[PDB]
């Protein structure tokens, strides 16, 4: 699960907190990735709050954070889904969206699904360290076909 403040970017507004999104139930849509490295979209269709948990906060080497739950997913530079707290434990790295608001207004100019690579790049980002915010509210997203989405640094938080 993700922070409040956490910020998904979604196509109709930009980086918008996860804790609006299902405080609201805004009827909005991420970005996800499917099997083939392409980019889609795909309205959220479950609001999850999911009470109040531990929250870490995960420093990540572009200077960017995920605050989230140990267990939370994200995808590697090894094509593989891992909680966070396992990516930080093995010195692996995120595999993430370099440049946001290029990619935005590339996919913009396209009929979706697009190639990744086509419209944007990937850049390596480790996971520095991490520290505790203590237990905090926390949410998550449910999505009807590929169950990850873009998190507005660029990672890829999944299921």
């Amino acid at each position: 699960c993700l922070s409040f403040g956490t910020e998904i970017l979604t196509v109709e507004y930009g980086p918008l907190p996860i804790g609006k999104i299902v405080s609201e139930e805004i009827n909005c849509s991420v970005y996800s990735v499917d099997p083939e490295g392409r980019v889609y979209t795909q309205a959220i269709a479950q609001w999850h709050d999911r009470g109040e948990q531990e929250v870490l906060e995960y420093e990540l080497e572009d200077g960017s954070v995920i605050r989230a739950t140990s267990d939370h997913r994200f995808l590697t530079t090894d094509y593989q889904l891992l909680a966070i707290e396992e990516i930080f434990a093995r010195q692996l790295d995120l595999l993430t969206l370099e440049n946001i608001k290029q990619t935005e207004e590339a996919l913009d100019n396209h009929r979706l699904p697009f190639p990744l690579l086509d419209a944007g790049t990937i850049k390596m980002v480790k996971v520095i360290g991490r520290r505790s915010l203590g237990v905090q509210r926390i949410f998550d997203i449910g999505l009807p076909q590929d169950h990850n989405f873009l998190l507005a640094n660029g990672a890829i938080a999944a299921n």
